[PDB]
């Protein structure tokens, strides 16, 4: 690598935006590479304030990306996500899986249609069963397709562990333990309902925002438990009982899924 | 988007304020687009300190907006909130819902009249019942119409969670648990009395303001419990016992409140 | 509002000080208005670092205002609280309330006189009686008039609860629970006796100071309970027996009270 | 407080130091008043970066006061505190009290002597007795004269409650409870033996220091208690039994000044 | 050292990067030394802003270093790690040791092949047994060879104790006590699984990132414990029963990977 | 003082480094004193950003001091520590003491030789016995000589209470209570082993570093206790049974010069050679 040797900020931002580079380290490094055949990248390594520029660039790209994502309605967004996916794919992969778990695909379609609209008390789908039934498998593939974020309950003692909810269009909590379910029960009923919530962000002001659609995987059946009574109404449960690993849903599978079931998932 | 090829900050703030953009994300993006015509927006994209300008702009805007909003009387405010509410709607759906819960709309009206003026011991309305009775949905629709804020007891361990009581004209604590009621019982006593309290910040300023009218929803009946005796006379309870467990469930909207308020403006002592 | 179009900061601060604006948002807004008729306010809107100037102006103002009030004598401070409070006012309001709860006015005037002077053992007046006898009512009204602060002792979690004491001329402990009294009994004798106490604050250094005068409200009669023997000589109880559900004390009432009884409260400056 | 109509920071810091103002709001307000008859104070209000200077200034003065207090030997330090002592009392006021509490001046003078040097196991003087025997009275008067600091065991749940030990030359832990004494036993053995303790400070990294001289008051006799065996050889105790109660004793700063000026020899402060 | 005496930042960074100096103190000091025979190092000591240059340099180097590590495939990465190792070595050292613990090397090769790919439920290998059975010994040597990071559960009450997971290609938790296993069970199943995980960085904002392969050493057999039921499926256990001290070097691992390249599916 | 009245930062740092002043208040005050006969110190008092320069100076010094301490090997480091010690001394002071505690000096030498190399499971020496047996006495004198740091278990609820491990070459925990041993057992086995650990530092970034050699003094005998089973293999215990005081005198007191004598004499057997 070379980092040695008039700089325009905007151009670097343009570049960063185009390549979807949102991360300070990647932006810095990847631009320093562009330096061999880019006079602006060359100029960037000539400035003594490159550190700040990398920082401001990431801020700037984050601003734009966030703003784009927020502007789109769910259909237009899924549309963009479909455009993004590549590879061989079939909704039949998804069908087969649900059929393997002895679930009619329509049951999922119905729930998914409403989940996507973020309708109160329907804003949370939970995939529940004994280990190795493709729960994490499925939810992760979908969250990936959608460009959703994973929430890490491991960081719940922090104020900003929910900060991504100010940006993403769907979110996942993977392997909700009893501690996890209780926290949700106590503090995050409104977020599970998909009502507005005050979201704390690092260098920014708090935003009040509709908590986006939620996914949860767990071994714990909330509907069956009396002590999670108040969650019964806001959580739709899909029970995955059958063992699997082979079964492997790609992005292209979801692309196929949404394209096939566009009308049937009500996406006007 | 295009973010490339002297700047005046005040001009950007003017634009942002007029368009009422107070989020950096939006200010950043939207101004970048306005670069084709408006050539201050063009100057903006040629500065190496774009990021700061966005930051500062959001600050500057939300300063002004907060400041006009405090300057308004509750009447004049609700007015702006009606002016802001769009779509087709009717107060009948509010009537329908209370009557559904076997409550006369006039019981609600009375309470609301006093609650809007923030009268001592009338400052907090609670909607209490078993799960699925329209508590959250009623309150949220109101708070939404009112432009109020939703406090999250999740962050309660840091007093900073009440920061927004400094800014907004009404607040909701959605789904109060015992823990949360106990919190009211020790701290927010003064809020339920009209005597000012001290609100803190991450950007530490440490002001003192009269507390905005509160809404609470809860599965816990406070009037029924002695460990919450103080709150009995200071919290007005509306018991919702009828469930709505059966495509889109029932929904109150901005327009529904808009008409509710235009129709009942008189009876609500909002006259000026 | 107009926010568009050489700037002198001190001038802005001067202005802000004059209008008593300590409020970033208010400052920002009000200056931008007073601007088609102030060369400096206009100049402010020309500057790119407006956001900084507002922040600094606030800081600067809250410094001056804070420091100017910290420097007053107790009498001078009350004279300030008197100027600051306006409205429909009579002390007759208070006198009848005391008469309703069967407390002689002079008992209270005296006690207050010595309380405002923060003499040890005279430093803490408790108001005691069963729920709903206007204890909060009265104390809040007084502390408000005086611009003091309100403290709630929760339990353990209340670690920083005394943090405001670092700063106010007076304070009120709202509904002292039994544990709150034990806290006094255990950790606060020095405060009551006129000695320095370390007061922990959030994200700044602890401070050592003489405890401001304290009002307390409680259902617990510390004079009666021998397990608080040590507070008996340090706390002066006013017993409120009569339930009230009309009475309402105001900033304007206290004003009249203080102006009327000025000579009798020994505030002679 | 007129604020309107080339600034040297030095001149300001100086002014703040001279007047021993360490606290921003005071510094700001007080300098603004000086501006009537002070060119640099006048130049200050002409600056756009006033807030920055007021901050810096506080930080600057805080640095100096803190570091000069640390730099002086215990005798020179006491010497300084004698110069600060205003009014006029007498060392006799102090002697009279000890006479009343039936304790030996000589015992005290020695204890204090060694306590002042912070000699291992001589570093902590307990003042023990039932309530209202003038324990707080005497200890606080001594701390005051000394420029000491009070530690509140109330704040012990934060470990920052000891922060001031990285600063004072003498410290008082008032009204020790059992909780507190076994705290000492548990955590502070090194403070008593004159070995190093890591004292955590809030906004900056912890420092290792030798704990300055310590006073304690308490209703609890550590020497008479078995669970504090370690403490017996490290804590020098004095029992006060005598009431101090009229709706009579008030040791002043001048009292202490006279005490030290007069027993200077006997305290080994040469 | 000498600290007194036109500065170019980029050259300093270049330098720091070349020497792989990533931390402020080292950078500052080591550069101040270069000052005798480097005009840019000389010019650095002439600036009144050297403090922030050292700071920014560190920032800039970790940007680059992180970015170049993240860019490499696991094969390409191990390749570079092999290039880095020096000295005398043999995979036999490793074979001998697994054989000593009565474990066929192929069992380990199979597990490692998958672990390196970060396959779900296969992302975590645990070395388990009574004290002094070369558990920490082996895991540490591997983590060293790989340039992986240590996690310190001692800091688990902080938000940033997992912050290295945003940078390393492999991680180790050494001596998981019961408290440690429980924390993992409660909060980090997905991390163990090697699914995407939101990782809180100190002054930057969080990143969503796939969790690197994991090594744990412990006296606690999770597989045998009913209360760690939910960990059974995501943790492959290697039981080290035999005591010992013997040592595995970088060059041993270099030998190991080179020899077993194809058998490890490193194309 | 006089705090009043062009500046070169490097020179102030040079100064601060030379005087090994690393701590902001000392740096500011001490330099303000140098102002009488130093034009750079005089210029410092003329700038408006003194507060910052003091701040940056401390940063810079800390950088240099840490960096130079980490660069040295253990031998070269002890070497520099010997150079630093002054006064009358003899290793016999040390011998006499161990002999007084009925311990052969060679037992300690053997342990120390390995402890200094920071060999796994040998990275921690605990001195254990009833009160007043010179445990803290000895450990502190050694830590002092080595320029090691003391960890204070009073601060253990903070992330940063271990922050010194990123800097010192030896470290001591004095008077380990039961709470203390348990914390070590639960959270800190591998640091007791002297394996790489992630040490969190306050304002800066966490650092991954080899945990330095450890000393512990305690009234609690971990080897005898079944509940500290897993500490048995990583802690070498020296039992001090004999009193080191009556509260007349205190006969045993090891100086820096005693250790200087100790290491110089026993350089070979501690394998601190080429
Ligand atoms: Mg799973
Ligand atoms: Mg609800
Ligand atoms: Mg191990």
């Amino acid at each position: 690598t070379l980092n040695e040797s008039k700089f325009d900020f905007g151009t670097m931002v343009q570049w960063a935006y185009d390549h979807k580079y949102a991360e300070e380290s990647k932006i810095a490094y990847e631009y320093a590479l562009a330096a061999g055949s880019d006079s602006n990248a060359r100029a960037f390594l000539a400035t003594n304030s490159q550190a700040k520029h990398v920082k401001d660039c990431a801020t700037m790209v984050r601003h734009y990306l966030r703003a784009e994502t927020q502007a789109l309605s769910m259909p237009a967004y899924i549309k963009a996500r479909c455009k993004l996916a590549t590879g061989e794919g079939s909704w039949k992969s998804i069908l087969t899986f649900f059929n393997y778990q002895n679930i009619e695909l329509i049951t999922f379609i119905n729930a998914l249609k409403l989940w996507l609209k973020g309708i109160p008390k329907k804003n949370c789908l939970a995939f529940i069963g004994p280990p190795n039934t493709g729960k994490s498998m499925l939810c992760n593939s979908l969250i990936h397709f959608l460009g959703g974020s994973v929430l890490s309950f491991a960081n719940h003692k922090s104020h900003f562990w929910l900060a991504s909810l100010a940006d993403t269009r769907a979110a996942l909590v993977d392997d909700a333990t009893h501690a996890c379910w209780r926290y949700f029960d106590t503090y995050l009923r409104n977020a599970l309902d998909g009502y507005p919530v005050s979201i704390d962000r690092k260098h920014k002001a708090a935003v009040q925002i509709k908590a986006p659609p939620l996914l949860v995987t767990s071994n714990i059946d909330v509907q069956a438990e009396d002590r999670y009574l108040y969650l019964h109404s806001r959580v739709q449960t899909f029970r995955f009982e059958q063992p699997c690993t082979p079964f492997n849903i790609t992005d292209a599978d979801w692309k196929s899924f949404f394209v096939r079931l566009w009308g049937r998932l009500d996406l006007i």
